[PDB]
């Protein structure tokens, strides 16, 4: 497989405002979406069929994340709070209060007993799932936080911000172990670990994605061609078939790169506004995508490799 062949299979309509994020469940059954319309929705991952709507937040939602057993959800909202949800019942189990401004990004750790979050108050907080109380507050940045992610065994946390920085945090201690500085520092709009945990993928608002060896502090790969200067766009590692890099773009397209050669191998067309979020299915060659206010739709593409 030197090139994939993703083609549209389903289009998922429902949200009455801009979509903010989409995520696949670990067991591979479901797709979850958050939106500016305060709502969370669940969809069939193979058939694109609507399942249910989960409500509660008093303002818009920017992000959502699955637990490892596909039974819980955490969400980050403009009401300065996070909420933990039981997917089956639709009940709100906990309401994480702490941040003093918009909560923008969230994630479970591999063990799924902890939750990390980033906020416009320029901080990162570590929460306990069962008690719902905050364990650590990290003075991470001097600008809004754009992304937070656990590594493979949950021992590390990576974060990014509009201040231009990427930082590695020890989960147990809460100490700052590393700070990534390039030749220049444009705002970092996204970051996350690699599946093997050796690398991080970082995006900056100068239309550029990069692969970093964080321990040795050097850039290994660079990916360009798309447009990204205003929005924090998600990016993924595609591992089920060919080894690609997936990301949205401000020109209403989904870009797919060959991880090694850094070549654009496929560009997906269909949306009518900025593509803000993408995700990759855990066992099948399926990609999900979502778009902003003028579009409001979610799309499911499938490939043979
Ligand atoms: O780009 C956005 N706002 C502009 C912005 C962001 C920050 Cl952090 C700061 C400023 Cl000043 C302006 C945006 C809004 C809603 C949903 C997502 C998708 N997403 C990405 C990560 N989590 C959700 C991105």
């Amino acid at each position: 497989p030197v090139k994939p062949n993703y083609a549209l299979k389903f289009t998922l309509a429902g949200h009455t405002k801009a979509v903010s994020s989409v995520k696949f469940s670990p067991n591979g059954e479901w797709l979850a979406s958050s939106s500016a319309d305060k709502l969370i929705k669940i969809w069939g991952a193979y058939d694109g069929k609507f399942e249910k709507t989960i409500s509660g937040h008093k303002l818009g939602i920017s992000d959502v994340a699955w637990s490892s057993d596909s039974n819980l959800l955490v969400s980050a909202s403009d009401d300065k709070t996070l909420k933990i949800w039981d997917v089956s019942s639709g009940k709100c189990l906990k309401t994480l209060k702490g941040h003093s401004n918009y909560v923008f990004c969230c994630n479970f750790n591999p063990q799924s007993n902890l939750i990390v979050s980033g906020s416009f108050d320029e901080s990162v907080r570590i929460w306990d799932v069962k008690t719902g109380k905050c364990l650590k507050t990290l003075p991470a940045h001097s600008d809004p936080v754009s992304a937070v992610h656990f590594n493979r065994d949950g021992s590390l946390i990576v974060s990014s911000s509009y201040d231009g920085l990427c930082r590695i945090w020890d989960t147990a201690s809460g100490q700052c172990l590393k700070t990534l500085i390039d030749d220049d520092n444009p705002p970092v709009s996204f970051v996350k670990f690699s599946p093997n945990g050796k690398y991080i993928l970082a995006a900056t608002l100068d239309n550029t994605l990069k692969l970093w060896d964080y321990s040795k502090g050097k850039c290994l790969k660079t990916y360009t061609g798309h447009k990204n200067e205003k929005y924090c766009i998600f990016a993924n590692f595609s591992v089920t078939g060919g080894k690609w890099i997936v990301s949205g773009s401000e020109d209403n397209l989904v870009y797919i790169w060959n991880l090694q050669t850094k070549e654009i191998v496929q560009k997906l067309q269909g949306h009518t506004d900025v593509v803000i979020s993408t995700a990759c299915h855990p066992t099948e060659n399926i990609i999900a995508s979502a778009a902003l206010e003028n579009d409001k739709t979610i799309k499911l593409w499938k490939s043979d490799c």
